[PDB]
């Protein structure tokens, strides 16, 4: 009933790890997607591998497109079906919490949890800025550094 639409590779697996799970369990959940990180295809792999192997446990999205062009907030409990830039199923992801800080109050301890390249928060910075820049560009706004972001935590339970 909650996910019909779902493209078919990545509803096929999501059906099999809510039959791999209790009865309790699978019924709990109300709240599905399936996607792959970033916004080209090298990243998007990259990102699905980590995540995979536990080394990318957390992502951020400028608040932004919560508050102003009325996206839904990300939920605890939500499941994600991660794919690759081809839409294969790589792992199923539960985001495990979900809060809020500016992009300049970032920490190191973040930048590592988002655990991609040397996993510094110079590199996270240099990736996210030129990211940001480019979204709040068609959203008709300048980046700034003190602009909120959405900061949310997650585990892999399936792949
Ligand atoms: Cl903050």
């Amino acid at each position: 009933l909650y996910f019909q639409g779902m493209e078919e590779r990545s509803q096929l697996f999501l059906e099999q790890y809510l039959s791999s799970v209790s009865r309790e369990v699978s019924e709990k959940y109300t709240s599905f997607s399936a996607d792959y990180f970033c916004a080209d295809e090298y990243n998007a792999n990259v990102c699905a591998d980590l995540i995979l192997r536990g080394e990318k446990r957390a992502s951020c999205s400028l608040e932004y497109w919560y508050s102003q062009k009325g996206e839904l907030m990300p939920q605890v409990g939500h499941l994600q079906v991660v794919t690759n830039w081809d839409g294969k199923p790589i792992c199923i992801i539960e985001i495990t919490s979900v809060s809020k800080c500016q992009y300049n109050q970032v920490s190191e301890d973040f930048a590592a949890s988002e655990g991609e390249g040397d996993k510094s928060l110079a590199w996270w910075q240099e990736a996210h800025r030129n990211f940001f820049s480019r979204e709040c560009h068609e959203l008709g706004i300048e980046f700034r550094e003190d602009m909120l972001l959405v900061l949310e935590h997650f585990k892999v339970v399936y792949h």
